[PDB]
């Protein structure tokens, strides 16, 4: 599975969903997650993320290991997103700010 981590929050560019062959991204108000059972690890999304927030599970940074379980949990409750849309209004002000998990919205 590929995993969306911290830098997506408050950015949510949605470029990643274009390239997904199996449509396994699920949408939250200010963040996206990958459903781990559905992802086929084709890795096509992680060049596309402008926030460089997507990682192969086995490459998730040590300080971001919570995101693996979080993607699994939230994928079950959020709606499937299959079309990209516009980025959040202020996405590049937040691009690269650290510690954005305290701002996640369910
Ligand atoms: S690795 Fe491939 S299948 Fe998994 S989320 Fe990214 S684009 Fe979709
Ligand atoms: S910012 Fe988030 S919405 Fe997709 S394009 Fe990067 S993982």
């Amino acid at each position: 599975a590929f995993v969306v981590t911290d830098n997506c929050i408050k950015c949510k560019y949605t470029k990643c969903v274009e390239v997904c062959p199996v449509d396994c991204f699920y949408e939250g108000p200010n963040f996206l997650v990958i459903h781990p059972d559905e992802c086929i690890d084709c890795a096509l999304c992680e060049p596309e993320c402008p926030a460089q927030a997507i990682f192969s599970e086995d490459e998730v940074p040590e300080d971001m290991q919570e995101f693996i379980q979080l993607n699994a949990e939230l994928a079950e409750v959020w709606p499937n997103i299959t079309e990209d849309k516009d980025p959040l209004p202020d996405a590049e002000d937040w691009d690269g700010v650290k510690g954005k998990l305290q701002h996640l919205e369910r």
